[PDB]
RNA sequence: GGACAUAUGGCUGUUCGCCAUU
RNA sequence: GGACAUAUGGCUGUUCGCCAUU
């Protein structure tokens, strides 16, 4: 029995479906902002990372959608593609107490024309990045006549200098009269203050101070920058995580590193701003479900990512910003769990390690290099199989298992994470099973019709 | 230099790719049709099948195309979605003479928003299945208000009670001064008393008569409905065709016999309008390309379709009209080569077998069922399927020039490259497939990464 | 018969389905 | 720096590019 009951607001339907989900109890941010959200306050919320802040809004919303009336009631502005999927993503999970909620995701790298058909029957909510919205809105094919929540994740970041002119271009597309709710872990003072501009007698619910991060244990390696990429082959062979995820602050950087971990057989995958939109989404996929090791991204990656119980975030280089940092090293311990970051810093990083230490009031744990120089490999334990047809084709994560399971005769053990995108499915097995699997669900049969299936690399 | 030179009209640069596309002589219908087509009259053509209808009308339309003025000149409508793709496909090859002419397929199958973010920048020339057309027709996405020309490829079927009215609400769109093309093999005098409704005072060309066929020939099987598929696998075990085409007459007998076939493994695929269009496509491309021996389909692949050097036609039941079977038959023995067709027929389509042998004026030659064994048809090839196609700027030499470098394959296991719109497929050998796959997943094309799944 | 055509979404992790109207 | 964004096409089967204006 769900704790969000004490709430006295949420109907039924709803009580239920977080039972069935397994949201039995309230994060501490859940606990202190949906009493005043579920009232139609505006709010600032600053809670740590991993915290729930995703339920804490889209609970929020969620209580103000009528889905007799086919308009776009909610939107949801978030910095990056994919977390404004993943975003999408749990908003669809807790709509399920209410039938025929269409949630639709706006971002570049579609093709704008598939958009503009899925928009002829307009969206209950729209989880979105700026600048493909602002394209719609342009045009005619988006109206925010009946909005009545607008949710700015990261709201930090969507409030700097990059983001407020296309902030306020989609905004003059808003009523005036609507609840404006903004949720981020990090608040420079300069942003805050200046964070009203969106919000109408705005409640403040810091519940979390700028220090008050998940446990996290964080270790600093001096090194040149000639010798990170030896310092992280040993790093990741003596800790030999299930998966981390690596962070540079360039692009050119990103692809070098994964380059140079693929050389020495530890798996690895990139993500960054200079791929195509498939490889981006096909390489979260991959990460997310044990299909390889470490994971190499830019910035793109540095916030609200959920990757479940990630081990170990590493910094190659120092991000610019220190509240970056915090963001970072949040992939790891989420949802209760803890974790390890290790960051690199080259003299020229000096001082920015100093202003982390400065603002999050830790001390800095500088190792010892390791002993061992051998570099070991690390092979990933799972492959991913590309399923064609995804949600249009209503092939669902029970078809996909009962396929697998049945005349191809796998074992239900050898089966991981499967996620249904709206035009593929994609499943993860392991990889002594991986071959097998694909070639007898090619010739195979899923939902009674016959399946196009790929091996991803 | 090209005997099309001798049509006096060409311009050198076209002269320059005929030439380079091995386009070296006219076929008696280039011949025949292209001064009257290229001096802007309306023609109505009849010629045998296989003998270079496309380039006909193809070089036709083509002369009256300016590329400096971006909106829709010509217009080429085709009863089914495999042959509007295949006729733009050589449309493309013969416009290499005209820098940057867009030449876009609409049809059914495809997603609407793409079709709609393509015509943005209007195509010069647009070859379509009439269906998804009158849609974008209808909601102002196409106009066809600087129409040229207007070809409708195999146009007696185009002109037929089923497409009629369709037809009718396309022309609505279209100017009335438009050079209108008509090709085919085979006119019915009923259609063909009707088809000046939509051209102004033409030309017939009527080189070939409808019993004027290629070199096919014509075996016919006395059989039982229950005794065609052992026949069927038998006598494909015999012949072992190299590539064969089984028509039958409904969708569901074009897949029992291609299940049936596959269980013997006889390497086979059906082509039916109850598949996906995806898999249609990469049906059609996996038969062209040799990763398959045996195509079952229905009469969608009737007409037009161009398949290299195709040895054997088998009519698993006769066609319901004579012209029908002409079109059948006529899927082999293409621009000059021979070609095989083997017909069952069970009592009930006796009657069928007569109205085919006095139209063609051919006397039946009917065999004795093989004395025999059914054995396995291997498929040569397999496709690997690269994304990326005409978006990523991917060209043949690209594809291979990947293959035969890093990646260090031989250049004669690769055989067909198609680019589409979004993919690349590549036919190579079955015993090279899976390393050919596994090393180009990892590898880089045009030096970028690319993404490649095997069909299989 | 065969073509042409066939909107947009919601739904249990051992499939072959069940719903909504835009 | 990193996000957001990044139109539509043409180019001769041994790739990593070259062009057109919408
Ligand atoms: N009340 C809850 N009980 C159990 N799990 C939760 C609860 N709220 C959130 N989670 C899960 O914990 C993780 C926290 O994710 P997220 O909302 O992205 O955190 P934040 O946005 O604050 O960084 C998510 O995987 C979410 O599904
Ligand atoms: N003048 C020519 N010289 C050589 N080959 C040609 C010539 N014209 C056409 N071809 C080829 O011969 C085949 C005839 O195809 P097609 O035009 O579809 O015939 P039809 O439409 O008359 O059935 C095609 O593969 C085409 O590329
Ligand atoms: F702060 Be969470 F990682 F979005
Ligand atoms: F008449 Be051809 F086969 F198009
Ligand atoms: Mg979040
Ligand atoms: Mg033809």
């Amino acid at each position: 029995m769900t704790a969000f009951s004490t709430l006295n607001v949420l109907p039924p339907a709803q009580l239920t479906n977080l039972n069935e989900l397994g949201y039995l109890t309230m994060t501490p941010v859940q606990a202190a902002a949906l009493p005043a959200i579920l009232a139609g306050k505006d709010v600032r919320v600053q809670a740590k990372t991993g915290s729930g802040k995703t339920a804490a809004f889209g609970l929020g919303l969620l209580q103000q959608i009528d889905a007799s009336l086919f308009q776009t009631q909610a939107l949801v502005l978030c910095p990056t593609r994919e977390l404004a999927d993943q975003v999408a993503g749990e908003l669809r999970r807790l709509a399920r107490f209410l039938p025929n909620t269409k949630i639709l995701t706006l971002c570049g790298g579609q093709p704008f024309g598939m958009q503009r058909d899925s928009l002829q029957h307009a969206p209950h909510i729209i989880v979105a990045t700026p600048g493909r919205l602002l394209d719609h809105l342009q045009k005619g094919t988006v109206s925010l006549d009946a909005l009545n929540t607008l949710v700015m994740d990261e709201a930090d970041r969507m409030l700097d200098m990059g983001f407020s002119d296309a902030i306020d271009d989609v905004i003059r597309f808003a009523p005036a009269s609507r609840q404006t709710l903004l949720f981020s872990a990090t608040w420079p003072e300069a942003i805050a203050a200046i964070s009203g501009r969106v919000q109408r007698d705005p409640l403040a619910i810091e519940i979390d101070s700028t220090d008050a991060l998940p446990p996290i244990e964080q270790q600093f390696y001096e090194t040149s920058s000639k010798g990170k990429i030896p310092l992280l082959q040993r790093l990741l062979s003596l800790h030999q995580p299930s998966s981390c995820v690596v962070f540079c602050n360039t692009k050119k950087d990103c692809q070098a590193v994964c380059d140079a971990l693929n050389e020495v057989g530890q798996s690895a995958l990139s993500l960054h701003g200079d791929l195509e939109q498939r490889d981006r989404d096909q390489t979260l996929v991959r990460f997310a479900n044990g299909s390889a090791r470490v994971l190499v991204a830019t910035d793109v990656a540095a916030r609200g990512l959920d990757i479940k119980s990630l081990e170990l975030v590493v910094n190659f280089e120092l991000a610019w910003d220190p509240e970056v940092h915090v963001h970072r090293i949040g992939r790891t311990a989420r949802a209760g769990n803890s974790g390890l970051a290790i960051s690199f810093c080259a003299p020229e990083e000096a001082q920015r390690a100093n202003i982390i230490s400065d603002m999050l009031q830790i001390k800095l744990n500088w190792q010892t290099p390791p002993a061992n120089s051998s570099i070991a490999t690390l092979e990933a334990e799972m492959a991913t199989l590309c399923i064609d047809g995804g949600k249009k084709a209503k092939m669902r994560p029970g078809d996909v298992l009962g396929a697998l399971t049945g005349d191809i005769g796998l074992d239900g053990a050898d089966i991981g994470k499967i996620a249904v995108h709206p035009a593929h499915v994609y499943v993860a097995v392991r990889q002594a099973v991986a071959h097998k699997a694909w070639k007898q669900l090619q010739g195979g049969k899923i939902k009674g019709k016959t399946c196009r299936v790929r091996l991803l690399k």
